[PDB]
């Protein structure tokens, strides 16, 4: 017993909003439909992208308007940019015919499409950006430059700490002059005072954006979509994993329930260990030796790592499914957390290794892994005397950094380099090799 409906594009079907002209545009029409002469037609939801709406009208003869700047606006909450790029809107309406007794039947319609393009935002300034704010001081020469990111060339960053929430704007190069601000020139948050943390970019009589935290924040603004973050920039300084296998953290400080990581060097919150993992072991994380600001899954860990190890969720547990030696690759910033499982792939290096120095974490300069849950990783054969070197590569650390995550043996001991500067050097000799036993940290050299 089922209706159908036809709407076609309206007659603004490509919106070019630099030369827009109107401030309503006609978007869709309903142009037949099986319901019976007489019907009145009701519009149960006007979507865009299957989840935007907006305020809409409809005319006499089924034409559906819609205020230009707000179809503008969800076009760019849609994207989540003001870049000025031609923008596919999808249109769905669901409506109904209604009769004289006010009985509502559905129409099956299909969906129409139109595009959008935002007005051309601000010029890139050769300059680059500046933050000024009640941080600061509201004076050209109080101004903190932004750091320009090396992958992202749009993308300007500024990591600050501050005593309390301030109020800011950003400001181009072109903007300051000595001391003189031109706050024109500014660009900030559509509303005075912001406190959302994350938004749009406003070229036009902006107001101040605040920072909504304080503590250590890092400010974030993309100069082609034209949008702002600011960011929780502390970071554990000590990590430590419990476990199913550990007694799930009981007691608290037991170096028995608890394992620290090893900070990456010089890298923020960011950590590494090798451990043996069975099948249907749980674990989770914290920055103390017990509960409290625990983690456990999250959603940034690669495919890799999910397909390696096996991992899943488990009540917020992190479960590994394949049993195995990891090097588990852990990185928390403010919010932000990161797990990676990776091959455990221990390197030797430098001088007792193959061709020196000259070739660096390649195949010959692996240990071999042991297949038990307490053997040892060990080294080829020395090729010559010379100070030894052991490391290993994660993947988010260039092999140039190798030695931000590299260790050695004192007294039997393995000794973590850690945030610390060069170890002192430890000699080996020709067809020597080295012993390390994670599980137990220790080690040799024979
Ligand atoms: O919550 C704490 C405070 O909140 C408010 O203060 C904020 C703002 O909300 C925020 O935007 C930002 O302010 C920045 C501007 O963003 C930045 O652009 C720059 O401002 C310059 C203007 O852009 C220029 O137009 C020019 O301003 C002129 C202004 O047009 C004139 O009207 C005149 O401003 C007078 C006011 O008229 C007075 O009423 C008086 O305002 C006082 C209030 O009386 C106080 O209650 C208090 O209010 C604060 C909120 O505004 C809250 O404490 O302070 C304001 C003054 O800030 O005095 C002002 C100034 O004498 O003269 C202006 C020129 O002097 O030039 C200004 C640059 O001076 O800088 C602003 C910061 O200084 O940050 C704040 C603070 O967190
Ligand atoms: O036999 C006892 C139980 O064993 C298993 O429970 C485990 C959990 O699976 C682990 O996750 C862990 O639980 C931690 C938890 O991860 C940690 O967050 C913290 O819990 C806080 C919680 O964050 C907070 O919101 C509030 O509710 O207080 C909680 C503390 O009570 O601490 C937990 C440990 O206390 O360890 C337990 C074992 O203790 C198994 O899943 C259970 O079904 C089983 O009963
Ligand atoms: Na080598």
């Amino acid at each position: 017993g089922q209706l159908t409906a036809t709407f076609t594009a309206g007659k603004d079907a490509s919106i070019v909003m630099d030369a827009a002209t109107a401030d309503s545009v006609e978007i869709a029409k309903l142009s037949s439909t099986t319901a019976e002469e007489g019907s009145k037609i009701a519009v149960n939801s006007l979507t865009l992208n299957e989840n935007h709406t907006i305020p809409f009208s409809m005319t006499e003869d089924h034409v559906f308007k819609v205020a230009l700047a707000q179809l503008d606006s969800v076009t760019q909450e849609a994207y989540k940019s003001r870049a000025s790029v031609v923008r596919e809107l999808k249109i769905s309406i669901n409506a109904s015919a209604v009769t004289p007794s006010g009985e509502g039947i559905q129409l099956v319609g299909n969906e129409v499409s139109i595009t959008l393009q935002p007005a051309t935002t601000p010029a890139v300034d050769p300059d680059g950006y500046y933050i000024v704010g009640d941080f600061t001081g509201w004076d050209g020469n109080s101004a903190q430059q932004m750091k320009k990111d090396a992958l992202d060339e749009n993308l300007y960053i500024l990591e600050a700490e501050i005593e309390s929430t301030s109020n800011f704007k950003i400001f181009p190069a072109s903007a300051i002059n000595g001391n003189d601000i031109d706050w024109t020139k500014a660009l900030g948050s559509s509303v005075d005072g912001d406190d959302s943390g994350d938004n749009f970019v406003s070229w036009t009589n902006a107001g101040a954006i605040n920072t909504a935290l304080d503590g250590k924040i890092k400010i974030s603004f993309d100069a082609f979509n034209y949008r702002f973050t600011v960011k929780d920039n502390s970071a554990p300084t000590e990590l430590y994993m419990t476990g199913s296998a550990y007694n799930w953290g009981t007691p608290a400080g037991d170096p028995n329930a608890w394992k620290a990581l090893v900070p990456v060097n010089g890298t923020k919150g960011t950590f590494w260990g090798i451990f043996y993992f069975a099948a249907n072991d749980q674990v989770k994380f914290a920055p103390q030796a017990n509960w409290g600001n625990d983690f456990g899954f999250v959603d940034a860990i690669s495919q890799e790592s999910k397909d390696l190890a096996g991992l899943s969720d488990e009540g917020g547990n992190l479960k590994v499914g394949i049993a195995g030696w990891y090097l588990v690759y852990v990185s928390v910033i403010g919010d932000d957390k990161v797990i990676e499982f990776e091959k455990p792939n221990v390197y030797l290096m430098g001088d007792t290794s193959y061709n020196g120095w000259d070739a660096q974490l390649v195949e010959q300069d692996l240990f071999t892994v042991p297949g038990t849950a307490d053997g040892e990783f060990v080294s080829p054969a020395f090729l010559k005397d010379g100070a030894v070197r052991i490391c290993v590569n994660p993947k988010a650390v260039s092999a140039g950094d190798w030695w931000k995550t590299e260790f050695i043996i004192f007294d039997g001991q393995i000794a973590y380099r850690g945030n610390g500067g060069d170890q002192a050097a430890v000699q080996g000799k020709t067809g020597q090799k080295v012993y390390l036993n994670f599980g137990n940290g220790t080690g040799r050299i024979e």
